[PDB]
């Protein structure tokens, strides 16, 4: 029968330590071809992207697929779109106490699916996060700035913390529009690092 779950809307049990096990809800996003166990969700209430093995983590429970998969919506504004994928941004949040708050951050691409939301990283947090930028851009807090042989997918990554271990990981995606750019997921953690391999940022971080 069918087994692709990418567009399909999910439920499921999610036990975070030894807490009571609460409901979450979310989109699938994609499904990554160098690891078919791992899953990228959108949840609702939740800005960063999860990468999930839906069908093995422990934390998981009584997960559910709906059939009636979400359709992508007609594109109107990829002249606007194609003038932020791959550009350096500011990005302008309220903050609880009072107003402002600007955080430098880099455009990746249009999100799969959901395809009213782009994919988006920050200086001050290096991971993946997904929101309407275009609706965003018109109420005027986002500024777009100007600009001034074998295959890294698949490979395995890791590198040394400060207290002497060693972070492990596999490298499951290129960013088209920049394509010094990777996502990286590490075994440890659910959200999706992001590294600009030309930055010292990314120097300490090493392959096999």
């Amino acid at each position: 029968p069918r087994r692709n779950i990418v567009g399909c809307r999910i439920q499921h049990g999610w036990k975070e330590g030894n807490g009571p096990v609460t409901q979450w809800k979310g989109t699938v996003l994609d499904q990554v071809p160098v690891n078919p166990s791992l899953y990228l969700i959108k949840y609702d209430g939740f800005d960063c992207v999860y990468g999930l093995e839906l069908n093995k983590d422990e934390r998981v429970s009584a997960l559910e697929v709906l059939p009636d998969r979400v359709a992508t919506s007609r594109i109107s504004d990829a002249d606007d779109a194609d003038r932020m994928i791959g550009k350096a941004v500011e990005h302008m949040f309220e903050t609880e106490d009072g107003s402002k708050d600007e955080w430098r951050g880099m455009v990746l691409a249009r999100a799969p699916v959901m395809n009213t939301w782009f994919y988006i990283t920050y200086e001050k947090d290096p991971v993946l996060y997904m929101y309407q930028l275009l609706d965003d851009y018109k109420e005027g807090d986002l500024r777009i700035m100007p600009d001034s042989v074998d295959s890294l997918v698949g490979k395995q990554v890791e590198y040394a913390k400060e207290d002497g271990s060693k972070r492990t990981g596999m490298v499951i995606h290129q960013v088209e529009a920049k394509p010094s750019v990777y996502f990286i997921k590490f075994d440890d953690d659910f959200h999706i690092y992001v590294y600009d391999l030309v930055k010292t940022s990314a120097e300490n971080l090493y392959f096999q």
